[PDB]
């Protein structure tokens, strides 16, 4: 038994971190067989990155302007485009650690583990969720652009995240594989708010089936509720509103524990009004909900990787 | 900016799990030039486990009763011995992915990665610290003994944990990879209480040094204070004492911050005394002790491996 915060094995993507340097730019990239994905703001000086017109910059390079560097290999870069905010450094060389991957574009409240990276070496691995504000609260500094989130399949690697820029406020935000934002994001310096970030109450409702597992049964009360009267309060408290398809994805954690999806929102709705009074809810005493579902039963039951 | 709870990338790891047969009962092994090292409790069976006498099980079997197995390649059992709490069998291959590896074995208080596996398979990575009371707040399941905690010092892996088994509390208690047990655990299935678990100070300070690095300022008070007042107030709240060794580790942290370690002190005084009413701390309710002030360093400057 216990409960962590888990993330996914990392040697299927430390193998394909590169480092990229574009003049006086150094971030990571993403090789995979024979193109290097990374963040296009590579070809941007401290001064551009105000105001950047990425056509008109990405003008003046050539491929050979491009240092794309494997440890202490070299790869040679013989094609180079732009798709959206990211860059396709086509080199000459095929990544020979390259795993079955797929590109995917995830939703808010799914979760994800982040390889944060620097100079093309891994420096750390941990798991987060995307926002319902299209934001991720991770842990990036300077160098750390072109660093991926991504999941595993069994064998296969999906990789959904790339990271581009830190907002004034602290948090962070990046694109999919085909370099389309995640939010109303662009990649300039600029002031840029990003909306209410609201609690997953699905997700809350898994951590709350993983206590339970668990041995924490003290939350659990004697009432009932039903969906519309659990989202009048959810919403107050600026939590994500529960639809049947979240009832149905929260089944089989029902059916483990024998605890009605609708009993476990009214000890939340209690929660939610009444605190927890000091108590602690696996080792926490906030709420969590960046743990979906699968990220439960996963965890409770076991699953394994290639 | 920004701060989460990071595990090491583990690469250098995954390619050293087996998979450890031996009668009925499978679990995992370390894999390292040519041998294996398990838990020696694998040559037990469910009812061995109540009282079991080691020495008589391990005569009634042969190199060729235990069955290693790396993925889908099988490894031929050339020698064994039993070493305190592990078995190391001899086999015919050396592992050609050992990385450079040292057998390390941890004091409380330090942290460390570990990479839960089943059937010789990774399951996921996370971070966690021992425990004043030699234990850990794990997450482990049926079939995960053999699984390692392990640090990385740039490309040298230090194994200093393997999972033997649960307590009836729910925490989880292990050897180092000389199989000497944290603590005074035995490896039978009997009652074993585990000790008071105190608080690791010096890991707190740690990480209110980083909640000031990263912006989170509101419980710095206008006090100061002296260790002796501290430690007083301190105890009554079951943390450890704090000692002049660890003001001077964490040196670094308050030369960077401009914050005295003794007026950081005085507001974790604050803190134990008047509670945090309701406010947070880098996102967390409670105050947080596992972050050592080289995992705070670390993560705050980007250090990397190979
Ligand atoms: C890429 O390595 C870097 C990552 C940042 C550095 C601090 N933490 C991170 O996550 N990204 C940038 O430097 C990025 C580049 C633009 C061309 C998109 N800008 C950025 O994140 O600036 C921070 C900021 C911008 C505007 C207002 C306040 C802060
Ligand atoms: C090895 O895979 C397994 C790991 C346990 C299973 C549940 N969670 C874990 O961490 N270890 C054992 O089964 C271990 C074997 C003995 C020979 C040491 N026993 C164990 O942890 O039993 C749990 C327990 C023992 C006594 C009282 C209450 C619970």
């Amino acid at each position: 038994s216990g409960f962590r915060k888990m993330a996914f094995p990392s040697g299927k993507v430390e193998g394909c971190m590169v480092q990229v340097t574009c003049g006086t730019t150094t971030l990571n990239g993403l090789w995979l067989d024979d193109v290097v994905y990374c963040p296009r703001h590579v070809i941007c000086t401290s001064e551009d990155m105000l105001n950047p017109n990425y056509e008109d910059l990405l003008i003046r390079k050539s491929n050979h302007n491009f240092l794309v560097q494997a440890g202490n290999v070299q790869l040679r870069v013989i094609g180079h485009s732009m798709q959206n905010c990211v860059l396709k450094l086509k080199v000459d060389t095929a990544n020979p650690k390259t795993p079955k991957y797929k590109f995917v574009r995830i939703q808010p409240g799914q979760t994800f583990s982040v390889l944060a990276c620097y100079n093309g070496s891994p420096s750390g691995v941990y798991q987060c969720a995307m926002r319902p504000n299209f934001t991720i609260k991770g842990s990036f500094l300077n160098g750390s652009c072109g660093s991926v989130g991504f999941n595993i399949d069994y064998d296969c690697v999906s990789f959904c995240y790339m990271h581009h820029m830190e907002l004034p406020t602290g948090v962070h935000a990046g694109t999919d594989l085909e370099g389309n934002f995640y939010g109303p994001f662009v990649d300039r310096q600029t002031a840029q708010a990003a909306g209410t970030d609201t609690t997953i109450t699905v997700n809350v409702l898994a951590w709350l089936y993983a206590a339970v597992i668990n041995g924490d049964r003290w939350f659990l009360n004697r009432f009932t509720t039903t969906l519309n009267d659990f989202n009048l309060v959810a919403m107050k408290y600026n939590y994500e509103p529960l639809t049947q398809d979240h009832v149905d994805i929260l089944g089989p954690l029902s059916a483990q524990t024998g605890i009605a999806v609708l009993d476990m929102c009214a000890s939340l709705k209690e929660l939610l009004q009444n605190g927890m009074n000091g108590r602690t809810i696996l080792g926490s005493a906030l709420l969590e909900d960046e743990f979906t579902p699968f990220d439960v039963v996963r965890q409770c039951s076991g699953v394994t990787f290639q």
